[PDB]
């Protein structure tokens, strides 16, 4: 399977993103990029014409005792009654155990998921702001016990967290 979608010009998009010699060097090095990378790529989709623009921020957990869990942003904008996601830092996980997240992503919401479950406990949730987003899922200390899961949007649930939650 693909990383870029059919649905949408994705792959006319990727090389204009990388015509960008900035958003050009943070595909090609993308840890610690996610982050960076949200406000540019809105004002690229909006000027595109895709619109309901949000910033979705995720967590993956490996395990239950984790004491900061990996995050990851992607922007999510509406084209046609259809949700699309720009994940081009994805594949900053390539080399983390999700292997199968190697190359920059443009995809439908429904393929995203679906790329992302075939790739650990992962979640997000959209927000309107960037700055919101990046609070709300931080690089600092979390328990996950005593998180919230109310405005969470699981993408996995496994058996180890069925389990953990009880």
């Amino acid at each position: 399977t693909y990383n870029l979608t059919s649905d949408i010009d994705a792959a006319a998009y990727l090389e204009e993103l990388k015509q960008n010699p900035i958003i050009n060097n943070k595909i090609m090095n993308p840890v610690g990029q996610c982050e960076s990378l949200m406000t540019p790529v809105s004002n690229f989709m909006n000027e595109k014409g895709f619109d309901n623009i949000r910033y979705r921020g995720i967590f993956i957990w490996d395990k239950p005792t984790e004491e900061i869990p990996t995050n990851h942003f992607a922007v999510v904008g509406n084209k046609e009654g259809k949700d699309y996601v720009f994940d081009v830092s994805a594949h900053q996980f390539e080399n983390r155990g999700m292997s199968n997240l190697n190359g920059p992503l443009i995809l439908s919401a429904d393929e995203w998921v679906c790329k992302y479950r075939m790739a650990k406990l992962i979640y997000y949730t959209d927000f309107s702001n960037s700055s919101i987003a990046a609070n709300a899922y931080d690089a600092l200390p979390r328990e996950l016990e005593s998180e919230s899961m109310a405005g969470k949007v699981f993408v996995t649930s496994p058996r180890w967290f069925n389990t953990f939650k009880k």
